[PDB]
DNA sequence: AGCCGAGC
DNA sequence: TGCAGCTCGGCT
DNA sequence: AGCCGAGC
DNA sequence: TGCAGCTCGGCT
């Protein structure tokens, strides 16, 4: 016995014949970690030791349907590798002797992710042979080519065996995985995230399933949550802001390929994760076809997509360009920057928690997000429509109601309840034997409606007689034949109903992280609305604040500054040939400030270096002019600012983000 | 059917099967293009299907290469073509579902020999088919502007005669090698005297003779190295990157390729670049005597040659510390640096202290032409020069190789034995501790000893068993044998039997000299003597240049504190005193313009910028001190370089590149 | 019959 | 250089 | 029977 | 995220 027909397969030399019970089959979380699990076996390991790689993760075959079971190329090969066998059990200890290997060890990175398909892998052999758990079938190997040599002289160190205990072993492998648990998996991390937080004070050989789950898995179930459920503050995930950050740190003002900015994203940002998602992050970012972004903070420079198929016809990344849209600073300004909290990631300052966009963002692209428990999803919102709700709230009016709205979308989006929605595409009667079709619903594709809808209807009984297309990289024509007595049925039974035009927009899991960090569930809109409103417009009053001890500060460095060269023109002060203590302690005799700048970033020696790293130039005619009309501007602008009131700078930033939105939206139905 | 990528007419196979047209396409990104520009109309009587590359040249392929290529036999089934089948008259057209094969590639030279490639495997198989005018090309979203105007775009290929037959031969015959090199010389030579100067149907003679020939110049110009710095273009670019990034941290290697292509505008796909990258990085036996990128990861091990390497995406890499001291800063002043779209790109070629193209090997295949070079002893090489520059002949050189235990003997002109290690341990054990270079380890284990071990089906078995001691960098067998065996071995030659020798000669050094010209290298003393009259006058240009900048840098210098000290005594004033009266007042008291700018400006109103931009600490007693030691240390600085010779700033270099040499080989073997 | 490497 | 799988929750 | 997307 | 082909010339 011994497997012929799987490529990627190391088997053990010893594997099928009757020392197959003391072979280990070593599962690994790629093709690399099999490089680094065979140079570590040496040569005495290939006698008892088989190594084959998993491409991620393996499907959940809890409650999986039968098609999907027999079709898995990766649970067949491990299947065939082993012997296993459906429907037998192995506990009489004979029946054993069917299986080519003793032991399974499980090798991944020590990761969130890696916890995970340890889980799926225990989930797949305690859902068809729970007999083999009883036993010791299934271990793992734990980490920290070289020093893979060293980790596999020293295997008992690094190997734990996992170990079943009882009926928690089974009622903790099915609250993970089994469908009917979701419900369950809420309570399951909502103990946990309570548990974490309320640590505020102060802060082995075998292992059982259920301290596997409860206390390594459960790691995974929280960090998927705080990596797929989008913030409420910017509607950002923290893989989408790392993006964001690097291109506000960089500032291209030219076309950067896509793979190019994902490394500088994963060195600048500490993304530690594969560059295939986060490649996948900064298209999606950039779509901006009917049914993506309302407004796409990121520019689409080449074949990001289109509505034919819904962005799967995009391009590699290694072919296409993007760059920050001239909106992002505009919605995202510089000034907020200052008031922001940055995480650090080993002693670098890679992202802050949130960014504080001049409007819910959130709302803007429609957040969306698939997590542990909970999931999230949101639809597009009108960003003008937004804009005009915020100055009413300035103004202390009550907010409009919002429907979701889609950009370039020629459709109707009508409001059957509280978060229930009809969207219907456009179909009109052109003669007695002709209908055109020039919209689908939203996130309704080209392609996917031709084959699915149209198909159907021109083969297997059939409706329509012939259909032809006129659509563009943006914009969808069908015009469909049929004759005048199944026209006139469709017409009684409604167009929009037998073309399927129509879908329902259903939005009862609002779930989002507020500013605090803490997973609620919103039940409207307008509850979104309000939480950003009244941080947003507590934050226009931390940049006042902040604004105005600045720009204090650098007027009180422009006083000293002209004070000085005023000073020296008029010969009230002389610098030339005096030694460097005697010069500082003179101007601090003479009532000279240290640089208020750098005292006043301190405050949340002498340092008169604002005053003497000016040139020579600063004694001349036309320079002493000008320092002092630029020592009075930024007096005025600190004037200016203090009669301002929080509501005042953001309808400032509120009308400058229209006005450049304009111009934009026109340049696009030009271009 | 049965062809997935393929997108087949309608049309095809029927009624209409001669006013059809494939479309083959360079690449799956092209025929993306190509269906997209086709519409809904194209789709009758086009078909498209993609090329991976070059394909395979059927004139001299072996019969067995031939039937198991699948990109050739998918053309031979969508066409519907058979072997030995004539295309003479209308007896046997209506068994093609295709009249017509029209070539889509980039307009560039590889897209060219992909062209010809597919005229040379029509030429071969069926003649009688381009007389028929089967062939044909389409030159160059905006696909759908392409193929709405495809007259203009389309060019047929047009049989004319025997000389049609014979420049088809002259490109894809092997029996032509000698042919080529005549057919490029009379090119190269005719191209340079067109300098003095300047600057639908197609023929088979006119696309060979006047675009396929452009891409066998180009394939030299990229694949046969430089003798001053034995580089190539594309390699030469990464280096370019490298000495201007000056990184000082690991780099991921997909990262750099990205940074080369923007920075030095290279032409062509990343995965090429990332292979360069990786084969400058690598130093095991039989790479690199000197890699001028460290091997920061997986860069492949002697086991395999390289092949066992991890992904480009996984691997860093960084300048070897060799790198600037063989390639001098300084030099970089005297280089012809290319230009690409008003870009600045790279150098002609770098001028390294020794020539580079003897240490690590220059080796490429062109057209017409092939390079070929060992590697060289890096000290040998630095004592050769030392010798020349005393006026001394240089010693004889032999191939050696970095950490290559064997041995290389000369057997005559250009010819040489390089042998492992092999000795007699007892009678019935031998020992094997290295093997002959270019012999990687699991080659010569699976393909000497294993059929040793076990036999074949025509060579019987010799040894009893092997073992492996083998490190990253070492090879150690001990084989086992009879008395009988082992005393027949030896009879025959123990390095003899187990494929210890291997011949080395180098009848094809080849390489381009300083003047672009491509020339033929019988001795590797002659390489040695054109590259050292060559880098001594460049020794003499630095000299003459850097007399000319540091004379420069010391009249600037002597400006700056003369106006320093004229200012601290009162013999001139710049406070609230204007910009012209100022600028006029310093031409009136003997100031001169900044001498640097002045003297970089002759290397191709008055500026005291250079005095006036000193900041005010200037004026202060230590900064005046300071500020005269340095115009001091400048003016002995100019005297203790104009007492050099271009001799003794070479040996400068020379020294301290074997002082680092030696440390960073030390500290390898420690490593 | 296949390596070497810069290209597709 | 391009192509294939899976998780997890809500919704259809 | 499968989409949505950040992960493997 | 990793795996497969080909050119071209000299040499084994
Ligand atoms: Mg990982
Ligand atoms: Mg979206
Ligand atoms: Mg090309
Ligand atoms: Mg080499
Ligand atoms: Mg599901
Ligand atoms: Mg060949």
């Amino acid at each position: 016995s011994k497997i012929k027909g799987i490529p990627k397969l190391d088997d053990a030399n010893d594997a099928g014949g009757k020392h197959s019970l003391e072979c280990t089959l070593i599962l690994t979380e790629g093709d690399s970690a099999k490089s680094l699990a065979v140079s570590g076996l040496g040569v005495i390991g290939r006698d008892r030791y088989g190594v084959f790689p998993l491409r991620g993760k393996i499907l959940n075959v809890r409650e999986a349907s039968h098609k999907q079971i027999m079709e898995n190329a990766e649970i067949n090969n491990i299947i065939k590798i082993v012997g296993l066998q459906y429907k037998k059990s192995y506990d009489d200890a004979e029946s054993l002797k069917t299986l080519r290997y003793g032991k399974i060890m499980i090798m991944t990175d020590q990761d969130q992710d890696g916890s995970h398909i340890k889980g799926l892998l225990i989930n797949f052999i305690h859902h068809n042979w729970p007999s083999l758990l009883k036993h010791g079938f299934l271990e793992e190997f734990i980490t920290p080519a070289k020093e893979a040599k060293e980790y596999f002289a020293d295997m008992e160190r690094h190997r734990i065996l996992f170990r079943y205990a009882g009926p928690e072993d089974d009622a903790a492998i099915t609250l993970a995985f089994s469908k009917k648990k979701i419900d369950d998996r809420k309570e399951w991390l909502t103990n946990f995230m309570e548990d974490r937080r309320q640590r505020r004070l102060h802060g082995t050989k075998h292992l059982t399933y259920n301290d596997f789950i409860n206390k390594e898995l459960i790691l995974f179930s929280n960090s998927d949550n705080e990596r797929s459920i989008p913030s409420l503050v910017d509607g950002f995930k923290p893989g989408q802001r790392k993006v964001l950050f690097t291109c506000f740190k960089r500032n291209d003002k030219r076309e950067v390929k896509v793979a190019q900015l994902a490394g500088s994203v994963a060195e600048m940002s500490a993304y530690h994760h594969g560059e295939q998602a986060l490649m996948m992050t900064i298209v999606n970012l950039a779509q901006n076809f009917v049914g993506s972004n309302n407004i796409n903070l990121l520019q689409p420079i080449g074949q990001f997509g289109t509505r034919l198929h819904g962005g799967k016809d995009a391009a590699s990344p290694r072919y296409i360009f993007t760059m920050l849209s001239t909106l992002a600073r505009l919605l995202f300004p510089a000034v907020d920057d200052n008031l922001l909290k940055f995480l650090y990631d080993d002693n670098q300052r890679v992202e802050p928690e949130w960014y504080i966009p001049i409007i819910p963002m959130v709302l803007i692209n429609g957040a969306e997000g698939i997590g542990t428990g909970w999931a999230c999803k949101l639809p597009n919102y009108d960003a003008r429509e937004i804009v005009n709700n915020v100055r009413r709230m300035l103004d202390g009016l009550d907010p409009h109601p919002m429907l979701p709205n889609y950009k370039n979308f020629k459709g109707t989006i009508q409001e059957l309840g509280q978060n229930q929605y009809a969207v219907s595409g456009e179909i009109f009667v052109v003669d007695r034997n002709t209908v055109e079709i020039t919209e689908l619903p939203v996130r309704t594709w080209t392609q996917v409606y031709k084959e699915q809808v149209l198909e159907p209807m021109l083969n297997g009984p059939a409706l329509i007689s012939d259909y032809k297309e006129y659509h563009t990289d943006t914009t969808v024509k069908f015009v469909v034949k049929m004759t005048e007595e199944k026209l006139a049925q469709a017409e009684a039974a409604g167009l929009h109903k037998v073309f399927k035009l129509q879908t329902t927009l259903t939005c009862n899991s609002m779930v989002l992280f507020d500013h605090m960090g803490c997973l609620k569930k919103y039940e409207t809109v307008q509850d979104i609305l309000k939480e950003f409103f009244d941080l947003r417009l507590s934050y226009y009053g931390l940049r006042k604040e902040w604004l105005v001890g600045m720009l204090g500060a650098e007027s009180t460095k422009l006083n000293n500054q002209a004070r000085f060269i005023l000073e020296k023109i008029q010969g009230k002060i002389t610098i030339e040939n005096r030694s460097k203590k005697d010069l500082i302690q003179m101007l601090v005799q003479r009532g000279y400030e240290s640089d208020p700048v750098k005292a006043w970033k301190e405050a949340q020696g002498p340092d008169f270096n604002y005053i003497l790293n000016m040139s020579l130039w600063s004694l001349t005619k036309e320079k002493v002019e000008e320092l002092i009309k630029q020592r009075d501007a930024k007096g005025r602008e600190v004037n200016d600012l203090k009669r301002k009131s929080p509501s005042d700078l953001w309808k400032e930033d509120l009308a400058a983000f229209v006005e450049e939105l304009d111009k934009v939206e026109s340049q696009e139905r030009e271009d």
